This record gives C-alpha cells, structure tokens and sequence, in this order.
C-alpha cells in the first residue's frame, strides 16, 4: 500500500472522519483522491481553521485533525494554538511540506526547521526522516494528542511522501488503543478520602479539565456528599458545574489576594481539573490565609508542578472524579443555601446593558443552549446571568487570545448538532476571525452570533483607568457595519437598537434554519 | 529617568515615530503617555498589524516597529513573519510579557519560553533578565532588525519593567550608528570585474535585495555596460528593474530545469541580490548546463552557503552594484533589443480575462504606481503586462503566504502618500487578512483593492494538474460579497463586470479621496 | 557515485584532509574505505577531538573537521563548542545518527532532535531529509562556517545515507568559492579615516579576530601611524599585537570601570576584531567617560549589536585593517610612553611562584614559542611577563570552558611543527580532558605542558575574596600525581619543585623530541 491508503486507514482505525482544512500546494498529494468516508470542513484562513477543529474537539472529547499548508499557513494557526495549549484540546495539526529533493535549497514553501515553528505551544512536534514512517509518525501524533494531559501536536509531512510505499509493518498501527484512564493508587486514595470526610469545612474548585472529562455529573455528587461550596476556577475555559446548583458559588476573581479571601476558614479547599490558579490581575497578597490545605488533582505534571502552594496527585480527572464520589461519605452538615438570584438592572429605552442581554438570552434561549464567550468585558455578568445545566455548555479563550470564539462556535455546533450554539462576542474580539462566518454559511451549520458593540475595547478601557494609564492610544473601534460582514459571507444578519428589538432578532434567530448574526447596541 | 521614557527617546534618536499594533493589557503600560511625537496605527488582528508594517518597512527602506500582546498575539501574526523573514524585512516585533511578579505561575497571558515562540522566522528573539536591560535590549532589537541582511527581531518585555529607573548609562545607546555597508575587498573586486568584462555571452538575474538597497539604477548602468540580457528571480518579492528597459527578458518560472535552459550558453551569469535560486515547482534537471559559470552577490550568508552552484560574495547590494556599474567596461557587444509587448487576449462582453484587467491597469494607472500582487494564478500575466519604470513599484508575498498584500498595500501606501497603490488580490487571498481594510478607512490611507472574483483557489487548480491530483476538495469559495465586506469595514466599493464597468470603476477609483474597493469578476 | 564518494571529494576539492574524531558505530560508513589522502586524528573523549580540532583551525586559519557519535558524543563535546563559539573558530562537527529506518522508535543511539542538540553553541545545525541531500548539507556546513564571522556549524546524518546514490547535479558544489572578505564603502570609509587623522589622542583596542585574520603586522603600522597605544580587549581569547611593541599597554581588565578609567582622555578609541567587551567581574561603572567616542569594527553582527556604546561596522578584519593601516596619516605626535618593566618577585628555595616561572619561560623559550593559558589566577601576570612578538603566540579559551588549553595545545602543536607550543595548565584545569595526553603520544606531536601545581582552584579563592563569600566548599584538588597521569598515557614526565630544578626540566624538555609534562610545585 502507499503511504496515502495507509495513513486514512489508520486515521479511520483510529476514529477520524473529518479533515479541517486551509489548502495549499504541499497538501494535495495528502487530499487527492480524498475518501469518501471523510468529510472536509474549509475555512478561510488558518487561525479559523483550528479555532473551528478547537471547538469541535471540545465539545465531541475526541481529536480533531487539522491539515494547513507549510509555515504560512501553521504560522497564521499559532495564536488559535495557544488557547489549544491552555484548553488541553486533542489537536492533530499537519502541515505541508515541500518535496524532500527541494527543501535544502529551501524552494517557495519550505518549512525551515519546521519542527520548532509551533514550539513551545505543543505537545510533540515532528518531521519523519523518510516516507515510509508517516504512518508511525502519524499514529505517534494521534496518541500524544489523546494522552492526558491532552493537548495539540504537529506533523511535518514532505509533500512527496504520500505517493511512496508504506512499510508492511505499519498495520500494527491501526487498533493501538492508548489508555492514561488512572487514578491513585488505593491506599494513598484512603488517606485522601479521610482527609475529605474528616475536613469540617471542605471547599471545592472545578476547572476545565472537569468538563472536558465529562466528569461535571460525579463532581455534582462529591459536593452535594461533602455539602461543600463550589467555585469555578479563574479565567474559566469551560464551564464544570451546573451554576444554578445550590453548591454553586461562580466565578473566581482572577487575583492572588482575592482568591486566598475567598478561601479563608475553609480547612480543605479540593481543586479538581484547574490549574492553582489562573490568576490575571496583579493582586498581591496571600496565595493562603492560615488554616487552608490545598490539595490538587491534575491530569498535567506542568501544572501540579508550578502550583505555589498545595498538595498536589496527577492522575486522569474523570477516573479520580468517579472514585471520589463514590468513595466519600454523606457529611451531615446542611446543603449550602442557593446563590440569590441577580438583580435586574434598570433597562432605558435606549442602548442595552449587557446584564439586560444576558437576562434577556437566559429566557429565551434553550435550557441545552451552548454559549460561547469573547465579550471581554461583561464575563462576570455572564457567569450569573446564564443559568447552564447541561456539561459542555461554555466555552472562552483559554489562553486569553482572541479569535476563539467566533470559529469555535461553528466546531462546537457541528459537533452538536441538536443543541443550540449561540456565540456572544464584542465588536473588538468579532475582527480576529470574522472570515470564519463563511464556513457557516457555506455547511449551513446554524450557529448564533451575537455582536455586543459598544465601539470600543472595553476590557482594556477598564484595565487602564484603573492603573492610572493615561493617553493611551487604538483603544476605540468605531466604524465597523456587522451587518454588511455577515451579509459579506452570505450569512443572514439583524440588528438590535434596544430591548424591544432585542427579543424580536432572538425570536427570529431561534426560528431560523441556517447560523443568524444578530448585531446588538450596548452601552460604553 | 524611566524605563519607558528611555525606551522612547532611543526609539525617536533611532528615526523611529509610529508604531504599529494591537493593543492589550500586557502593552498598557508601555502605550501610557504616549509621546506626541510619535503616531500609533491600529489594525483590528495581529498578521494585519505586522503586514502593514512589512509594507511600511519594505517601502520606506527604514526599520518599522511593532507592539503586539503576548503569545495570542505574536501567534496571530506569525504566518506574517514568516513572508518578512523570507523578504529582509527590517521589523522590530515587541509583544508585552506578564508581571515579573506573575510569570513563574504562569498567570493568564503569561508568553512561555517567550523567545522560542517566533523562532525560527526572526534573526533574534529575546526577554531581558531585568527592567534596566530592556533599553539596552531594545537598542541590539533595532540594530539586529537593520544590519545585512536585515529581518524581523523579537523582544518581549514584561509589563512591570517600564516604570522602573533606566540604567543611566543608557544615554550612550541613543546616537549609536552601526554600518554593513561593506563591498568586496579591491584586489577580488577587480578579479571580479575582469571575469565580468571578459564574458563573451554574460546575463544578469536580479532579486529583491536590488530593489531593497534602491540599487536598481546602477543595476541597469550594469546591463547596459555588460550588454546583458536581465532575468528576475524566481518568486520574485519585489521588482529591481525597468520591465520595459529593452535588456529586460522577465520573471524565470520557478523550476531548476526551466532556468538552467534560460541560461543555457551563458558563459557567465550574475545573480545579485536573490537566493540562488527559490524554485518552486519541482522541475528536475541540471542546475546550470554545461559552459554556463555563475556568481551570486548576496546580503545574506545563509543564501551564499545554500546554493547549489556558482561562486558567492557576500556583501551590501547598493554598494557592490554601484563599485560594479563603475567598474566594467562598456562593451562592444550590441545592446539586447526590447522583448515584444504582449499579445491582446480576446474579451468579449462579459467576465473579465485576467490579462484584460492588466492591460487596463497598465493604460489607466500613473506611471510610478506600486502595485501589489496577491492573485496567484495571474503572476506571469502580470509581470509581462505591466510596465514599472522606478523602483518600490512591486510586492509580493515573499515567503507565499497569503494575507500580505491587503495589510502591505496599506502600509506602502501609508510611506508613499504620493504614489498611488494598487493591491490585485485574488477572491481567495482577500480573506486571510480581511480586517485591514478598517485600518485604510479609518486612518484615510487611500489605498485600492482590486479583488479578481472567479470563485475558486486558482492557483490551486492548476497545481493539482502539474501533480494530477484527482478528487481535491476545499478548492472552491463561492458566496463571498466583496463590496459588503468593503462596506462592512467602511471602504467605498465598487463592481466590474464586464469591461466598460471595470474602466468606470478604476477611473473612479483613481481620483478618490480615500480607499477604494473594485470586485472585478474574472474568467474561470 | 555513491553519497560517500561525493562527500569525500567535496572535503578534499575544498581543502579538508584531516578528520578529527572518536568514532562509534554511526560513523562506521563514513569512516569505512577511509581515503588515503585523508589523515584520521583520534581523541579518547569528545571535548579532546573538539579540542584538538579546535586548536588545529584557530592556528591554521582555516577550517577543521570533526566527527563524532549521535546525541552522546555531540554533548560530551558541548563545552568544548562553547569556547568556539566565542573564539569564532571554523568547526564542521559531523554526527553520524541511527538509520532513517528506526529514528522513529527511537532505537538506542538515535539522537533525537538532533538539531536542536548543540543549539545555541553553533552558527547552523541541520539534518539533512534524504541521502541524496547530505553532499549538499554538507557543502552548506563548509561555507557556514567559513564565512565571517566564523564560528561551529552541526550536520547530523543518518548511518544508511553514506551507501545512497548521491544527486548527479552535487559535482556543482565541489569547486564553490564563497568570499566574505569585505570592507567599508570608499566614502565612510574615507570618513572613518578623517577621525582617525583628527584625533587629538587616539587609542587602539585589539581582539582575538584580529590574529585570527593574521591582521597583527596592519595593526602594528595603523598604531604607529596614528602614535597610538594599543590595548588588547579583556578575556583575550588570543594575543593580536606583539607584546613588547612601544605602543603596547597590556591587557585590559574585564571590568566596566576599570576599563572606562584606561580609557579616560582618549578622544577616539578605535576597537578592532574584539566584542565590546568580554567583561567579567562584576564592576559597577561608566561604560565611557564623557569626551570619549569609540568606533568598533568587527566581523559578528551580534558583537555590533550588543555593544552598549559606540558605532560600529561590521567586515571583514583582514580587509579592514589593511585598508585603515594604509590610508592614516603619520602623526607627529610622541608615541606613548615607555610602560614598566615587571617586578622581580623574591623567590626562595621552595615552592614556586608563578612569576618566577613565567620569568624563566621567557628567557628560556624560543622567540617564537606559542603559549597556551588555562592557569586561571595568574593571567594577569602571564601577559605582563611573556614577550609574544609574533601572530599567533597565545590560546586561552575563549568562553573560559577549562579543558580547551590541554587537547587545543596539541592541535596548534600539530598545526605548526616548527613553533615550539608551550601549555600552562594549572592542576586544576588539567583534569577537565587530562585524556588528551594520549593523542600526543601516539601521534608524536611534542607538545610541552607546564602544569602549574599548587592544590587548589586558585581563581575561585580569589573571586570569592571579592565577594566576601566564606565556607564555600569544594576548592581544593590534593592528590594528583601528574607524572603518573602523563606516564599511564605515554608521555615523559618531570618535576619541578623549585627554580633550579625548574630551569633544569626546561633545558631538558625543549630537548625532548616528544611530547613532556613538567609538573611544577607553585605557591598556594
Ligand atoms: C489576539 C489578541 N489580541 C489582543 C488582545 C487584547 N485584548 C483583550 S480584551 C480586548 C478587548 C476586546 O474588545 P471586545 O471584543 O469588543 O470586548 P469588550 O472588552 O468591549 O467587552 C483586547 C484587544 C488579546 N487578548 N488577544
Ligand atoms: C496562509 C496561506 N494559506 C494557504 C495557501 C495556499 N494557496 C496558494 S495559492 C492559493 C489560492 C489563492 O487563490 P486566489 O487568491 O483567489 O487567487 P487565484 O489562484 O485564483 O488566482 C492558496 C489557497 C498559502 N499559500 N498561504
Ligand atoms: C568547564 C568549567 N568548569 C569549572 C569552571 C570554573 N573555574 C574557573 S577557574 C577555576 C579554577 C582553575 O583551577 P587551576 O586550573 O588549578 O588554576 P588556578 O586558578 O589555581 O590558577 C574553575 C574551577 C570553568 N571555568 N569551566
Ligand atoms: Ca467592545
Ligand atoms: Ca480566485
Ligand atoms: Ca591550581
Ligand atoms: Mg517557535
Ligand atoms: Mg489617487
């Protein structure tokens, strides 16, 4: 067999069915002739590309497999690489290279040191020294992307590779099954459980890694067992709890002293698939008032490693989320009491507040919605205003970068069909990956944007003000008509002046067949 | 004094005063109190940011500076740097880092191992171990970026180290002046001179650099010396001579047989200021034939020492070009006669012929417009089509990534407000750097965009006939609207549909008072 | 013609005749049917062939080739590459790696990464994609590190290539000549030399680049043009000027202050072929005093770009120098004043101290003696009291790595047969490639060696002296016996345990007609 047969066939072997993709020259010896068991999803440009894969691997829990063209084109994808990076997700990324007769001349489209281009923001990065180990190259990719703790990997593939026979051998390949579904060992996990039935005031902290682990469900009833207060981990990727469960307490602020407030007086404080922590803000103080244990569990050495304080067990979260509990025992002490429900905000007959569209979203929209969220500077708003039930229901930049959002969106409501996407991204965070709106139209998959535009960056506005930051210049975006963008990539777009409008473009998008824009005005 | 005003006043005593980027908080204390002397250009995505300032850089021949965010937005921008990589462009990439204070815990929009991340696509990339280092590390960033052969540089800079007291001794970085520009040694010079006046048959091949050190008039003093006939490296980045000086005989197809036969019974061929050579079909065969002697005159090692044949001499290009041109003898040989203009293609009253387009440019454009080329499969039409007499007057994506010539086109246009640019971009191309087009209206760069609509990825098509690949998918772009998009981002637009709409649109066009987009529907 | 063939003919029609190596299975098919115009040098240890090489090409002045085994025996060598790094020496190190056919299961041997191995220690690292590429990677090494400034390059090559069919079209790179012998343009230049000729009270400060190009004689005729005193940059890796020449100021410290205070009154300071500068202690100060201007002219962009004061230009040494020296004025002005003789310290019947022993060297040695230094505490006194009158006259390593003077000492002893070399080791650093004795031996290359004994890591007591450090552990060496070292590898050994048996084993070893070690007994 050749090296093209025999690598789809281990893609297939291996669960892989969809090829996302921005073509070049160095790639069409890999999709000629392309199966018809696999379906290829374009984009426009490369960061849409693997910020489309991105959610798609999220929201499925599987690898996404990526095919873009040479260092253009990984280069155009590294900034979608680096939420990749923070967000744990099973990327596969080939790309292209030139013939291996014309790469020490460095022709047109020679990768150069191809393997340190994507560096340091992968797990393995990698070109074969000859055709016939593509395959094994290929089936190395796959399982370090899939082994905990998950993460995005590169392949270098010189283009004329693919044409070359395959070693015999490589059929060993096709059903490897890789497992890293491990937990503690039984009797340091007696000990930990103890320490956990013995804590008169426990807290919990739930990270991403919870949702991508689907391990939401056994965290719910390791609180309700604990009848401990639970908080979601600072600058949140994914949502770990259903926030409207008594237990739940939000969103941890992003700080050093704010956090170690938040903890004081409880003795055990369990996080579970976060980093400690994902602080943002310089907000020095304490990592730990006085009387706080912190104990870790994490599927990434990096991280059990650079926590500050803390013990720390690296294991797979879904494994220990199970065995916890179902190993607890039912403290006595009482439920933690609801979070109040939040206020409304007085609404004008003007522009919207962002609390009035979160609101307005949490009454329309269905209770298995999905949201997605690149509006940078109502995220607090956000997580208390939605009420999210469901696993796999949030998703926001892991790394901070913007342009996830957008294309993320369309992945997530392609792995989701029967769900509800609906992506709330401000005016400023919508230019990074606009051109993604296209693969929308184009598949037809019937995601929801919702433009917040205020005209300017408001996140950063806030940021500054407040560390005195006078005259600083490009911090207003006025001048951009959504409306003509959508309508630029055959997407069907409304507008949103004031509340009244606001139900009525929600009414209409819900109803629609096809992804909908809905461009809102919101205050400064 | 501080860090930040010391960095300032280096930056200024160095020639530089605006700075291109895209804002974010890592950047806020760096972008406080900005200087009135200097102008800030925001683009609305990272490979706009860095491709304006390619073009700003490539067209003004000065260093051009850059502030960009962490690793989100150096990723963002890296398929850019790899085009400035490949064309010498002297850039200066500054991304804002976390606190100091912050790093170890790699708190959000922390840059991991910061200095590996654009690797291997600048010529230096650091983060200084302290505050007071970062004008002193700025200074090597400026010069790094300047000397031959010039190139990108990195430096990241944690956001704490601006407020901080600057190293007095700082002072002695503001007014230094370093030199590459060096020629050859008299004694090998004239050994040189002697093998040139000797030639009984010699051609010349020119490549970027030329254009790059305005060395194209002592280029063409050279030919006429010589009685050479004149070629245009492959892949050519920008244009070195008069496409209808009667020496000039092209661009050379981009394959190693293709040239060696257009070189055959050259007895002595000098290349100056191109890689030798960037191919990049894979056309095997000889290198040279036999009776055919090469020299390269280049600026860069790493070009010199790849080559698979010929002589090198590595050196400045406006000085070695201009101890040539006054060197050589003037031969008796008669001087070549001028290629014939090229044939008018058949158009009839409906979708434009790429060549019609170029042809209609070429009657209607001023005579020291710059064109910028991103329509891949209409390059050779386009060189034989359009006459450019002075330097500057050409750009192309020099390491073949798409989303340079939008964001280019801006920034040419922006150091060269008395030349008026013309970007042609194909349908395909447009997409990857969409954005840009808010940084022309907003700023009122009067730059124009003509967009060849044909609904696919040409060049691609094509690609995959010279490789007979069979079954491709993701080939295809239709459901784009071009003047929409225009509209979207607040630039005037325009349709050609046929001929008599494309003469009504470029004369409108032309005399506009701001950026001007034209859709101009293509055959095929 | 086979990929071996090719490559072995590319060396010689390139001027490589000897491989400086320690073999291991990987190199077998590099090393088999070993040509008989090539001569093999084996060292026992990877930082002795690098060593050995590394005082081969620096004495030389040309290229020098070394081989050596996969991941193992690159990184036993890695020090070695660091001082050659800094010394710009001319390295192709060459490491043989598994077959193409078990890289990818990473099979005992395979060096992983291979590129990345010796980064950042070398100018080019690379790995070639096939086998027909390898005579062209090859070629590449060459040039990369031949051309200015020069420095170690890594090619990495599978055992399975050197059977292979190399590409017909290699014969091209066989006779490639590739010149970086460049100088400033005619105009700055002539501007360079205005300042010179006005300059009221110029200064000269000379580095290693200036022996290296065996620039030495121009440097003496610009110094007594200009009537200038000459310096020699600190941490001298070589000695570029002779030593008892009137304008001759010795050695400059590597202290900030201390050197802003030599250069106190200077008006122009002209810096030739050194970085500025290879400080070491830490010595708070001004870099220049006011009234001072320095020009630096060197052949490493990286030099010019780190300097923290001053312009610079970046060529060509050789061409440089040559063009300064014949184009200055002769001054009027009084050379400088006569400096003072060095005193004779009171020496007893004891144990010697190293003044005496320098002393006796230098009536005892040969006019044209070369010196190798790595006694660490007493370099100061060596430059005061070795007269060096000729180019090429002193090695010290040049990123202070110890383990470079013993093996280094060979090779400059196998470089020039008819220049006695002369190594001062101290008993510390001899230790460090001690094994290198063993090359000497069995080649007959008749080194001296002058162990400088006194039990103790001299210069880490004093450094700590300056720091008031106390209890630091781990700086004293007792128990070594040095003639029984140089016995078990076969070379004579004496001892020297006070001035009358010093004098005696001198007489005796300049002699010899083989290698000997004297061990001398030295002052704690
Ligand atoms: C790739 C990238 N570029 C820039 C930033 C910096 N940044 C953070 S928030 C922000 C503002 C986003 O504005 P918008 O999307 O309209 O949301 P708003 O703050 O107004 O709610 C910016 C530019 C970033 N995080 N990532
Ligand atoms: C960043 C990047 N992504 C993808 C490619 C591959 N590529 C080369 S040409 C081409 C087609 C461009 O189409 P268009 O701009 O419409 O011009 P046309 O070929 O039709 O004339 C593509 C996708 C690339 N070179 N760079
Ligand atoms: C590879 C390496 N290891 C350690 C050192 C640190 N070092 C600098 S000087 C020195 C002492 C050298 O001792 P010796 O050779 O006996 O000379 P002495 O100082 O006594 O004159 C040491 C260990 C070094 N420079 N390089
Ligand atoms: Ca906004
Ligand atoms: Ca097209
Ligand atoms: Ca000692
Ligand atoms: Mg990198
Ligand atoms: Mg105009």
């Amino acid at each position: 067999a050749s090296v093209h047969g025999t690598t789809y066939e281990l893609l297939r072997r291996q669960g892989i069915d969809t090829v996302f993709g921005n073509p070049g020259s160095n790639e069409l010896p890999f999709l000629k002739d392309f199966p018809e068991d696999f379906r290829y999803i374009l984009a426009l440009q490369e960061a849409c590309v693997v910020g489309i894969a991105d959610g798609y691997a999220q929201a499925s829990r599987k690898p996404a497999f990526i095919n873009l063209t040479s260092a253009a084109g990984t280069g155009n994808a590294m900034g979608a690489l680096s939420n990749a990076w923070n967000s744990h997700s099973p990327l596969i990324v080939t790309a292209g290279q030139q013939t291996r007769a014309m790469i020490g001349v460095e022709a047109l489209l020679t990768n150069v040191d191809a393997a340190n281009l994507p560096r340091p923001l992968v797990k393995w990065s990698y070109e074969p020294a000859s055709a016939a180990e593509v395959p094994h190259a290929m089936s190395r990719a796959i399982h370090m992307a899939s082994m905990a703790p998950q993460g995005p990997v590169y392949l270098s593939v010189p283009y004329d590779d693919w044409d070359k026979d395959a070693d015999p051998q490589s059929h060993h390949l096709f059903d490897r099954h890789v497992s890293s579904s491990v937990r503690l060992n039984d009797q340091d996990l007696d000990i930990l459980v103890k320490a956990l039935n013995s804590a008169s005031n426990p807290a919990i902290v739930l990270g991403p890694d919870v949702d991508a682990a689907n391990a939401n469900a056994d965290c719910v009833m390791l609180a309700e067992r604990l009848k401990a207060p639970v908080w979601v981990a600072p600058s949140a990727p994914r949502c770990p709890f259903p926030t409207r469960h008594p237990c739940f307490r939000g969103l941890m602020p992003a700080g050093i002293a704010a956090i170690s407030q938040l903890l004081e007086g409880h003795d055990v404080v369990l996080v579970i698939g976060a980093p400690v922590f994902r602080y943002h803000q310089y907000d020095p103080g304490q990592y730990l008032k006085p009387g706080t244990r912190l104990i870790s569990v994490t599927c990434d050495p990096l991280e059990a490693a650079r926590a500050p304080m803390g013990d720390a067990i690296v294991a797979d979260i879904g494994a220990m989320a199970s065995a916890l509990a179902n190993l607890v025992e039912e403290s006595s002490r009482q439920l933690p009491t609801a979070a109040p429900e939040p206020a409304k905000v007085d609404q004008d007959a003007g522009r919207l507040h962002p609390e009035t569209v979160f609101d307005t979203l949490n009454d329309m929209a269905p209770e298995n919605a999905i949201y997605l969220n690149e509006s940078t500077s109502t995220t607090a708003q956000m997580w208390q205003r939605l009420n999210m039930r469901n696993p796999g229901s949030y998703y926001f930049c892991a790394a901070g970068g913007l342009g996830f959002a957008l294309p993320a969106a369309i992945g997530v409501q392609l792995a989701e069909p029967e769900r509800q996407v609906i992506a709330v991204i401000g005016d400023g965070s919508a230019n990074y990956s606009i051109s993604a709106l296209w693969t929308a139209a184009q598949y037809n998959i019937p995601t929801i944007f919702v433009i917040m535009n205020n005209g300017t960056y408001g996140a950063l506005r806030w940021f500054a003000g407040v560390l005195e930051a006078e005259n600083v210049p490009g911090l207003d975006v006025p001048g951009i008509d959504f409306r003509a963008l959508a309508k630029g990539y055959g997407v069907q777009a409304l507008k949103a002046d004031n509340l009244e409008q606001l139900k009525g473009s929600l009414q209409e998008a819900l109803s629609a067949k096809g992804p909908v824009l809905i461009e809102v005005s919101t205050v400064s």
